[PDB]
């Protein structure tokens, strides 16, 4: 039964080979709705473009993380490690460092979920199928679960890689 759960469940990541969307995020800490844009274009590339009130743009390429803060213009750089960082536009490589996969069927959808025992964090990814497309991403681990639904959804369309930068816009720019 393990090889055709983790087979099952690497065919269902493998229909997104890249997505724009739009995504509500909630985390149980302050259950406090935030709004964004995400871009995704495998392998590797993941943008997270936050929308007012929060001024944050996330850039993850790899394992290597550019946050950018809107409100201070100021950016941290970091890289980590994990399989859970950058899931959605992983390899099947990332995955497969994953100590725990399983896969369960509601309501004519899909839900993956992964367990990484080093960072102790648990995620749930909720697949529509029929076409096959990312709609949602759970990620738990003991002290809280940030919740993420994507919505009006182009699915394995074009992206030039270039797309991936943070956009910083000024008046004096252009």
């Amino acid at each position: 039964i393990r090889v055709d759960t983790i087979k099952n469940a690497l065919t269902y990541f493998d229909a997104v080979r890249s997505f724009k969307a739009e995504f509500i995020q909630i985390s149980s800490t302050d259950n406090i709705p935030r709004y964004g844009q995400v871009l995704m274009r495998k392998p590797g590339l993941l943008k997270w473009n936050y929308y007012p009130p929060t001024p944050v743009s996330i850039i993850i390429k790899g394992k290597t993380i550019s946050y950018y803060d809107r409100e201070l213009e100021e950016y941290s750089y970091t890289t980590i490690n994990s399989p859970i960082i950058n899931l959605l536009s992983s390899d099947m490589k990332n995955i497969s460092t994953i100590d725990f996969v399983n896969i369960d069927t509601v309501n004519n959808q899909k839900i993956v979920t992964l367990y990484d025992k080093k960072s102790e964090s648990q995620a749930e990814v909720i697949f529509n199928i029929n076409p096959i497309t990312i709609v949602g991403l759970n990620i738990s681990n003991p002290d809280s679960t940030t919740s993420i639904q994507f919505y009006n959804i182009s699915s394995n369309i074009p992206i030039d890689k270039a797309e991936f930068k943070h956009d910083i816009s000024h008046y004096y720019s252009e």
